[PDB]
């Protein structure tokens, strides 16, 4: 075991309708992660949307987005706003019309150049990924006193099983996965999808994600990990890891390295 759990019960390893009523703070709207995500919200008839990037309308594909989810539902805006300062994500909160209330804030923003342990330091970690740690953290307690019918944080298989190249990743989707792992425990629901290799975006389509492909994890396509991320949301599932994994290449890039107990809870995974 590489992962270990010891409780006063013993010691653990770690193994392997919602509708869109509301607005919805889609956080890095622009970027894939929460642009086909946000085109998802429109069909299924979110009254409103927010995509906010600090790239926001000086985004490349910010004017084509908003078009497209402009047609299929309605009330979309992008916002060029930072999401790392608390008092920003205020601000948000604060050019919220009083008209629509927040219930959907899918935070998707997520900055990354490269995870080698080589260089990895704290500070390499969070000006790496701070948009998404910081930004999580600003949105859960803003939206403490909001009644938010879905909160969910886009993370990756970063934190789900070990990356190469993503090690600089994996940090702020585990960050992400233990907040949803107390929002439960209070009350405010939140959903800590680990989305494997998104197929268009390329949020964390980089060289990891080519690799991947042809040893395991490979393109979830949008038109079934929406519908996964809908039953996620069906099921109020805390922390779910939605990904397209072929144990028969998984195997021998993940136990060949490290034997991991992780994996023998999946029964298809011996080969």
């Amino acid at each position: 075991e590489d992962q270990l759990a010891l409780r006063a019960d013993g010691v653990y390893g770690r193994r392997w309708e919602w509708k869109p009523t509301g607005t919805v703070l889609v956080t890095g709207g622009t970027g894939g992660v929460g642009g086909q995500i946000a085109r998802w919200l429109a069909r299924r008839g979110a009254p409103h949307l927010l995509l906010v990037s600090r790239s926001g309308p000086d985004a490349d594909g910010a004017g084509e987005l908003v078009a497209e989810l402009e047609a299929l539902g309605a009330r979309t805006t992008v916002a060029a706003c930072d999401v790392t300062d608390r008092e920003s994500v205020r601000e948000l909160l604060g050019g919220i019309g009083d008209d629509v209330p927040l219930s959907a804030v899918f935070h998707a923003a997520a900055t990354l150049d490269d995870g080698t342990v080589d260089t990895l330091t704290g500070e390499r970690i969070e000006r790496a990924s701070r948009a998404k740690v910081l930004g999580a953290r600003n949105l859960h307690e803003l939206t403490r006193e909001l009644d938010l019918t879905a909160f969910v944080l886009f993370s990756s298989f970063a934190s789900a099983f070990g990356a190469p190249g993503l090690g600089g990743y994996a940090p702020g989707n585990a960050y992400l996965d233990g907040l949803a792992q107390q929002r439960r425990s209070d009350g405010l629901p939140a959903t800590a999808v680990a989305w494997g290799t998104w197929a268009g975006s390329g949020m964390a389509e980089g060289p990891v994600a080519d690799r991947f492909r042809r040893h395991g994890v490979i393109e979830m396509p949008p038109e079934t990990a929406c519908r996964a991320l809908q039953n996620a949301l069906d099921r109020a599932e805390v922390c779910p890891i939605v990904i397209d994994v072929r144990w028969d290449r998984f195997l021998l890039a993940y136990t060949a390295q490290r034997p991991t107990r992780l994996f023998d809870e999946i029964d298809d995974a011996r080969r």
